[PDB]
């Protein structure tokens, strides 16, 4: 159970830029292979990770240093412990880089043996990921946010907000609901085609159709969702990512709707906005509605919605507990994305989803941009009861594969799976 | 170690419909995972797709009766082999079946079992897969074909050809092709980007931008490979898929160029044009020039052309040992595109692969529209010393997951690694 060996290793992520890998071994025969997302090399309160820069290779993104600083300093640091002491490891190698940001290390690198060592260790003891990390209690399937419209800067249309995404609620299992989300996909797609729009996929490997407007949006997304079979109202609810920072002017002080063509609006105009658009739509949830330091307009954007939509923070808490509770105590938000590169280890992101939870609060287990095919994210959401998931899209096998992961959680949990769709947001008084 | 379990499951590919995936548990907990691929269209000759055809459910592509094939029926005739009898267990699928395109169980519940029981043996054996199926004798790291820009019917622009595809034959290791390409994808990117077009990406994780000429397309490529800052020709030759077949007029015996606009043109004088595309861009490679029927036409190209440029048919052979043996006598080609899920077993494809080296042919080991984060077909490459894969872009993890198989392929292989560049092509008189 001992581990005899940690190897890291260059390969590329889902979008053709290199990211680390790496490979535990424990004396026995155990193995673990943790692969890493593309995080961020900057953020002021959020944990870096490590490129080379250099110009005349993979244009500076390679992580030729990351994995050098795992096979000659994490390595022989983390030689000779157990495999199975997760937080003693994690914490040393938080210790041993030193740096809050993980700057000195890497966070990638930090994260590549947090993760191949949890895997290791589950394979050692022969149990599945989930219950290795979770316990025995380990059976709540998240209600998938699925990736469908992108718009902002993820496309070139008329459209301010980030994403739209579909969410399931209305089917009695993950499965069933993995199939209605793939029917109203391709339903959609199917009208873009029709349409003569645009049906290529982009990073989420959603659509990016060139609509008019904002409301064009999710009205195109029920169409999808009535063609597909299924009534808007129980099936399938809505989701959005508004990545409002992006369309916040610091300067001017307020929010403008350039994509939109809708101009500029005020934190009090943009939470009437979002009240209309809920009036309108089946919205259920609201992903960093308001700037990420809108402290203020987050704490009354939660006043008039929290109650009966989730207001997700994002860029607003960048997975640092530290925020979180300030946000927490304020009363801004009732749900924290957890992105686990940008927190670092296993031990954080876990100490984060258990913060979030006490608070009333519920932890959306994220995915990033440039993706791979580990599926590490899934057993978390089901070792964590999370109740709900964000991992793109139903194309690309970055994202599917933590779709079919689920699928097999779900199908080696048998009878005692559970999929409480809906009734995952504990965090909403009224319905 | 006696195979003691065989288990299905129904899961999604890289396009989001469903596909079947099969593991394998033997006697002393040796395991194995098979992941099935899926084409965008199929036809004759090619082993049969098992589809459930319900249109209330997965647009009818549900893979429901498959799965129970190799639950009910292949489950109970498998268990009892060892685990290291792929040969018998190939035939006796083969067999069990009845049907010679395997369209009884489906081809994708045999394969999904003949891939699971090898990957199952090279675990219980603790050696790795590309050494479990083709010996102690596989070094070869594949020259690889990489997609870029799509065009005929996989795009909404001119360009009559298919596929455009660069090929990293100037560096030393795979290791650097995989970085070469990389460079030259996002090059490229940045270009497309550049003069207004769109950036999202295909199926194979290609680019789709919309041009008016098919010598745009290898143009657009060339300074993608430049401003790389590598040197066309020598770093990197450049492949293409015509898929002719696409284009031909079935009434009368004519190509028409319609998507580029030239008309039409014959059989006679569109070897002229491939003669000439070749005479001015650095063209290697030439994937079904003619329809695949006009096989009078095929020879006559393969010698005015087959002797310094590689000729793979695809829809040519359709993976079939029989239709490939044809073209063997009347010597109408020299490379073979091998597609495992079109033939079914991992026996008759290796079978397939042993057939062409032997008429001095090149097979040519290939990715599958609709993917899995399976890499076995990187194994496969490497196992058999095949010399060239071309398993998609530089985007996408049903693609960047078979490429990052090889890096770790290479090296584990380590100081006996080898990579054969243009060398690869012994196919080809003339480099
Ligand atoms: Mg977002
Ligand atoms: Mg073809």
């Amino acid at each position: 159970s001992i581990i005899t060996d940690v190897y890291a290793r260059e390969i590329l992520d889902s979008r053709g830029n290199p990211t680390i890998e790496v490979e535990v071994y424990t004396e026995s025969g155990a193995f673990g292979r943790g692969m890493v997302p593309s995080g961020a090399s900057t953020g002021e309160y959020e944990a870096v990770e490590l490129r080379d820069g250099d110009k005349a290779r993979y244009g500076g993104k390679g992580v030729t240093k990351a994995v050098d600083n795992v096979n000659n300093i994490i390595a022989e640091a983390i030689i000779g412990y157990d495999v199975r002491d997760q937080m003693a490891i994690d914490k040393a190698m938080i210790a041993l880089d030193g740096t809050p940001n993980k700057g000195k290390l890497g966070a990638n690198a930090i994260l590549g043996v947090s993760i191949a060592v949890a895997r290791a260790a589950a394979d050692y003891l022969e149990v599945p990921l989930y219950h290795y990390l979770g316990g025995f209690n380990t059976k709540v399937l998240p209600t998938p946010m699925m990736n469908i419209i992108n718009g902002g800067s993820h496309a070139d249309n008329s459209i301010d907000f980030q994403e739209f995404m579909i969410m399931p609620v209305g089917a009695p299992t993950f499965k069933e609901a993995l199939r209605m989300g793939a029917e109203v996909f391709h339903a959609l797609a199917a009208i873009l085609k029709s349409r003569g729009l645009a049906t290529s996929v982009g990073d989420e490997g959603g659509f990016a159709p060139n609509l008019g407007s904002n409301e064009e949006g999710f009205e195109v997304i029920i169409e999808a969702i009535e063609k597909a079979g299924y009534v808007p109202g129980k099936d399938v609810v809505l989701a959005m990512d508004a990545a409002s920072s992006e369309f916040y002017d610091k300067e001017k002080g307020v929010y403008v709707l350039a994509d939109s063509g809708e101009g500029e609006k005020t934190t009090d105009e943009m939470i009437k906005f979002y009240e209309e658009l809920v009036s309108k739509y089946p919205i259920i949830s609201i992903e960093d509605g308001l700037d990420e330091n809108d402290w203020d307009g987050f704490k009354k954007l939660t006043d008039v919605l929290g109650d009966k939509v989730q207001l997700v923070g994002d860029d607003l808490f960048v997975t640092n507990t530290q925020k979180l509770s300030e946000g927490i105590e304020k009363g801004i938000a009732n749900s924290i994305l957890i992105k686990v590169n940008q927190i670092g280890t296993l031990t954080e992101t876990f100490e984060a989803i258990e913060m979030a939870k006490e608070a009333g609060y519920t932890a959306v287990v994220s995915h990033r941009s440039g993706e791979t095919e580990d599926s590490t994210i899934s057993d978390i959401a089901v070792a964590t009861n999370a109740g709900q998931i964000k991992t793109g899209s139903l194309s690309r096998t970055d994202r599917i594969a933590k779709y079919n992961q689920l699928l097999r959680i779900e199908d080696q949990l048998g009878e005692v799976a559970e999929y409480k769709g809906l009734k995952s947001f504990y965090n909403l008084k009224a319905a």
